[PDB]
């Protein structure tokens, strides 16, 4: 009976930071952050702490590895939160940190766009993905997406105006093929995919273009306004 | 109710010659082939003889995504099998062409022992492999093992036989290695894997070093009896 809701957006536009903001205002709402995040001392850290750097240093060599990873441990850590977190809540609701299409149909995909994978590559990805994904069929499976919408630009601002010595050299240009990804995935709604109910789930929009840190009040009514409807 | 039966050994030791004489004697007995011998021969087949192809010819840039792949195909593939096969028979029995402790504990193993794998790779494997089995493969576990156990000259001779112009390369000393693996894992019984049960798991042996596609009884007269305490 829980919702799950995953909450979409660029790198350094505030994900992180509105999840942080909403798993304090209930005691029914908690969060599953991200692993890629956590990798940026177990075994999944070394491991993603180790493939990180390798990604970083030379993509085109380990971006298969790389994406493989970031989705098995996302699918476990989210397995882990609906398993554990919030028995019996009365108005359970978890909140994830991007999602398992996000993987894909955004990382997996640019990725594959940028050269970084051959078709090989992308179709064996797709294959252990849709496989996979079908194997859960409705537990993983979203109720609502979050969308917090930044500029690349507001997003590169973000990115210095953030604090990781390994992430200073993303330059502009990576994000706007990610916001564009994102845009056409979330608003325009043209990218299609292979899981039928992901053109029916419904959206929420949100623009954090402006600092909502000490003024996230309207964003958290909005949030509240769209629980209610689904 | 369905029997799992593992047939386990050296590249051309005779596992699919055996295995397809077994599967003519009896309406109970059912074979799942491997999926890499299928690949040297639908897009699962488009994607592994490039794999494969690529596999070969850089060993060191491919073993993370060839033994991923392989390993995800069997599984599925012996799970096809399992959920449809043998419904009723009275004393139905799958054996399998290899499983995922073979792909596992000969030759992703020995790949990255020989350094086709860093050491990054094989344990995203190794963590990669302990939950994609825990989640997916289950039931899938092993009733026993039928070890074909043979020698090297004769598996070169038998790839040749064969014509496989891929492997009539593949070093007297590489078929000398896997070789040397499964005597540890099976013939001394020394190799704790990471699946405890296993150690328990009969194991019956066989020599084949014998041409045997004639004659063959005492082969099989030993599996029926080696079936029956099971
Ligand atoms: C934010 C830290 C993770 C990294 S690191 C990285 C990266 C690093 C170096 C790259 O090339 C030099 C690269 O992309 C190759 C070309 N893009 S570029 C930098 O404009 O020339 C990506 N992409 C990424 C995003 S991939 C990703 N996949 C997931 N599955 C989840 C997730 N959160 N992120
Ligand atoms: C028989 C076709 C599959 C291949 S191809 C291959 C290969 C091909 C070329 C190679 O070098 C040019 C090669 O070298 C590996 C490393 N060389 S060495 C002597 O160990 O230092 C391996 N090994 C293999 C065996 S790995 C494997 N894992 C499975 N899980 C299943 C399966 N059938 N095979
Ligand atoms: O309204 C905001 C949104 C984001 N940030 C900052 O932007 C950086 C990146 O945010 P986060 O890591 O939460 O973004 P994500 O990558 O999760 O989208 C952090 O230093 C935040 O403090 C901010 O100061 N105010
Ligand atoms: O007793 C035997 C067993 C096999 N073979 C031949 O040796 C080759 C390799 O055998 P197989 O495909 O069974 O090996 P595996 O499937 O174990 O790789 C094939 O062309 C077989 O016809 C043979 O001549 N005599």
């Amino acid at each position: 009976r829980i919702k799950k809701i995953s909450i979409e957006g660029n790198i350094a536009a505030g994900k992180s930071t509105f999840v942080n903001i909403l798993k304090q205002l209930s005691e029914d709402w908690e969060v599953v952050p991200e692993p890629v995040a956590r990798w940026s001392l177990t075994m999944e850290q070394k491991n993603g702490g180790n493939v990180l750097q390798m990604m970083y240093e030379k993509p085109e060599r380990w971006s298969f590895t790389f994406q493989t990873y970031a989705c098995l441990s996302r699918i476990r850590a989210q397995l882990a939160s609906l398993n554990g977190k919030l028995k019996d809540a009365e108005k359970p609701v978890l909140f994830f940190e991007r999602s398992v299409y996000s993987d894909r149909y955004i990382f997996a995909s640019n990725l594959y766009e940028s050269e970084s994978m051959n078709e090989t590559e992308w179709t064996i990805y797709q294959d252990w993905h849709d496989w996979m994904n079908n194997q859960f069929g409705q537990s993983l499976e979203l109720d609502g997406i979050i969308y917090l919408q930044a500029t690349p630009e507001t997003c590169l601002h973000r990115i210095y105006l953030r604090g990781r010595n390994e992430e200073q050299g993303i330059p502009l240009e990576y994000l706007e093929k990610l916001h564009y990804k994102h845009e056409s995935w979330l608003l325009h709604r043209t990218l299609k995919t292979n899981f039928d109910y992901l053109q029916e789930v419904p959206i929420l929009t949100l623009d954090v273009n402006e600092d909502f840190k000490d003024k996230y009040e309207s964003l958290v009514e909005k949030v509240k306004e769209f629980l209610s409807t689904l």
